[PDB]
């Protein structure tokens, strides 16, 4: 999986293109603004320990450490992205990025106050989503919280040709928001809250799309027209498909006890 991601969706240039549209230090939907919103009801402090699964360019960890002073540990399977994240943070012993496979990584039981993941678990097969959430359950402190956003979808029976091709090319495994919540419940999480945030996601996509268009000249200087068209068309399809609920954006929050 590592090689597939590093050589395709998350090549160095692919990562930089995503950062252009999502915002500095982000390769996830909504960049900084979405992060502020998603964390708005979360309480942590300087003694908290946080795990970020799919930490990307490190924006999430940077924000969490800035806002709360928490210890943050980000894991990402792509070595190249971790190397980039490490270049953007210095002199801060409370931010650590690690290139590793979360499915084989070992952490102590009852370790984290928050396990956080933004648009990263879509890369895992259904079997591995379940395995991951079982591990997360163990790794959370009894008082801990799981907080996730992820790409989701309508039932597969409803997918059209274009959407099938996108999912296949990306090698995503997209399940419904309801199926996702059921996995958390099966893993014994408590107070499972799921939100279909597709409308909000559509708003974020529109802001990003507008930004791309208004900054086209700069984009073309940094990248190429070919890459612009690919990015533009990709956002157009996500806007269309989120509007009609074919591609969805799921939010999940749960606790260990």
């Amino acid at each position: 999986d590592k090689t597939f991601l590093e050589n395709n969706q998350y090549t160095d240039e692919g990562v930089k293109v995503y950062e252009f549209i999502f915002g500095e230090n982000y390769i996830s939907s909504g960049g900084l603004e979405a992060t502020k919103k998603i964390l708005s009801d979360i309480e942590l402090n300087e003694n908290s320990k946080v795990l970020d699964i799919g930490s990307g360019l490190g924006g999430g960890c940077m924000y969490i450490n800035e806002k709360y002073g928490a210890h943050t540990h980000g894991i990402d399977i792509c070595s190249n992205i971790v190397n980039m994240a490490n270049e953007r943070v210095s002199g801060n012993n409370k931010i650590i990025f690690e290139a590793n496979d979360i499915l084989t990584k070992e952490f102590p039981e009852n370790n984290f106050d928050l396990i956080y993941s933004r648009d990263a678990i879509l890369h895992l097969s259904l079997e591995n989503k379940n395995k991951l959430f079982q591990k997360c359950y163990k790794w959370l402190k009894p008082t801990g919280t799981l907080l996730i956003t992820d790409y989701c979808a309508t039932e597969k029976e409803n997918w059209d040709d274009e959407f099938k091709e996108y999912v296949k090319q990306r090698k995503y495994t997209l399940i419904t928001v309801e199926e996702y919540a059921d996995i958390l419940t099966a893993c014994n999480f408590k107070n499972v809250v799921s939100k279909d945030l597709s409308d909000y996601w559509n708003q974020l996509l529109e802001v990003e799309h507008k930004y791309l268009h208004e900054n086209k000249e700069e984009f073309l200087k940094l990248f190429s027209e070919k890459k612009f068209i690919s990015l533009d068309d990709g956002w157009s399809r996500k806007i269309k498909d989120s509007k009609r609920k074919m591609q969805r954006w799921g939010y999940f929050k749960a606790t260990k006890n």
